Parts: C-alpha cells; structure tokens; sequence
C-alpha cells in the first residue's frame, strides 16, 4: 500500500518545490522557520531502511522505482530552498543542521 502514500507525497513535494522555485524569499524563509526539517528526517529514515530491505527482495523492483522518484523529488525541494542562498544564511545552516541530526541515515543512502 506504499505505492498510493509515495504517489501523494511527491504531488505534496512537487506543490512545495513551486512555492519556493522562483527566489520566493517569503516562502523560502517561512518554510525554514516551519517545522519542514523534521518531516525531511522521518523521510530521510524511511527512504534509508527501505533502500535496502527493498533492494534485497527480487520481487521489490517496481516498489523500489517507486521509492527512488519520491526521494529525487525531496532533494529538488532542499535545492529549492537553496536558490539564491547566502554565506551563513540562515536557511543554509538549518539544513546543514537537520543533515547533522540524520548524518546515520544520510551516509547509507549514498553507499
């Protein structure tokens, strides 16, 4: 039944990178000082642990697929929030901040 959570959660991903694709600075910001971060470390979770548990089974393929688009379309958004970012900027280093919190998860999807 993953497949109908992942179908959603790109459109929501997808509607969110449009409201910050255009240097919005008010949605750039407001999105920043939003609880957004720790939705992307729950994501940052799931797409880690099933990343591999799917890739093991054989029978996982088109599941698989369909976890991989989700996750091309959340770092989309992070580089969203990073358009027109600056040195320091505040934006910048919770993001950086929220990578520190998920630095186990972050570091399996790349191995």
């Amino acid at each position: 039944n993953f497949s109908k959570a992942m179908s959603v959660a790109k459109q929501v991903f997808n509607s969110l990178t449009e409201y910050i694709q255009g240097p919005c600075t008010g949605n750039q910001q407001s999105l920043a000082h939003s609880r957004l971060w720790d939705a992307v470390v729950g994501f940052l979770h799931v797409f880690a642990h099933m990343m591999m548990k799917l890739a093991q089974d054989s029978s996982q393929i088109e599941l698989l697929k369909e976890l991989l688009d989700l996750q091309k379309d959340m770092v989309v958004m992070l580089l969203s929030l990073l358009e027109g970012n600056v040195v320091n900027g505040m934006i910048a280093r919770q993001m950086v901040d929220m990578l520190v919190e998920s630095s186990s998860n972050v570091e399996m999807i790349l191995k």
